[PDB]
């Protein structure tokens, strides 16, 4: 009883901006650790960022470092990630998920449809 939805995605112009959210429902106290992560068609899945919703510590890929920036708002259980100087390389269906513990990528779950991002 844990669903995410994204929402957010569309196209935009090189060096545009976007704000992606993650709004999750039901019984997501266990659920500390929140990714997002990217798939592009004919690409594995990347994880972009992390956040402990607890502790505030984040994770960012290389690629994205200084242009991606993750928070919380925890009165609408929504996380959020800005993107920033988006860049061709970032297009990808969006997703996120969630976790109680940070130790696997493989238990990370309860992701939505996902939202797209085109740069271009």
């Amino acid at each position: 009883e844990v669903q995410l939805v994204e929402s957010g995605g569309g196209s935009v112009q090189p060096g545009g901006s976007l704000r992606l959210s993650c709004t999750a429902s039901g019984y997501t106290f266990s659920q500390e650790f929140v990714i997002w992560f990217r798939q592009a068609p004919g690409k594995e899945r990347e994880i972009v960022s992390g956040i402990s919703l607890r502790k505030g510590w984040t994770y960012y890929a290389d690629s994205v470092k200084g242009r991606f920036t993750i928070s919380q708002d925890n009165a609408k259980n929504t996380v959020y990630l800005q993107m920033n100087n988006l860049k061709p390389e970032d297009t990808a269906m969006y997703y996120c998920a969630a976790a109680p513990t940070a130790t696997h990528a493989l238990y990370f779950d309860y992701w939505g449809q996902g939202t797209q991002v085109t740069v271009s």
